[PDB]
């Protein structure tokens, strides 16, 4: 399909063991696609002092519609030393591995794929 259901838990900053995708752009968006389709990606809401604490290259989810079935649509965009390589929308989150943390919510969304 184009567009799949998900629910990524939604992690505190400081429980997040792995805390980036890997170390180029390319290989970010790529792991962060692969975890999505495994189950085993998690979601860290960005708030002030969250992105440091976070590996770059980043991958956010941004929305892309003003949002079917409860899910919001959204689509990912890397950045590295302050360039995004991606246009969208606003951010839910900042993407990461999900090894086992106990999330403190799910945020339903609906991802291009």
């Amino acid at each position: 399909k184009t567009h799949v259901q998900l629910s990524l838990p939604v992690l505190q900053v400081r429980d997040v063991l792995v805390r980036g995708f890997g170390d180029s752009v390319e290989e970010v968006l790529s792991e962060a696609r692969q975890h999505l389709k495994d189950g085993t990606c998690g979601l860290v809401e960005v708030e002030k002092g969250v992105l440091p604490q976070l590996e770059q290259p980043y991958v956010f989810i941004k929305r892309s519609d003003a949002a079917p079935h409860g899910h919001v649509m959204v689509e990912l965009v890397a950045e590295l030393e302050g360039i995004q390589y991606g246009r969208s929308g606003e951010t839910l989150g900042v993407l990461v591995p999900h090894v086992g943390e106990i999330p403190v919510a799910y945020r339903k969304v609906l991802l291009r794929k």
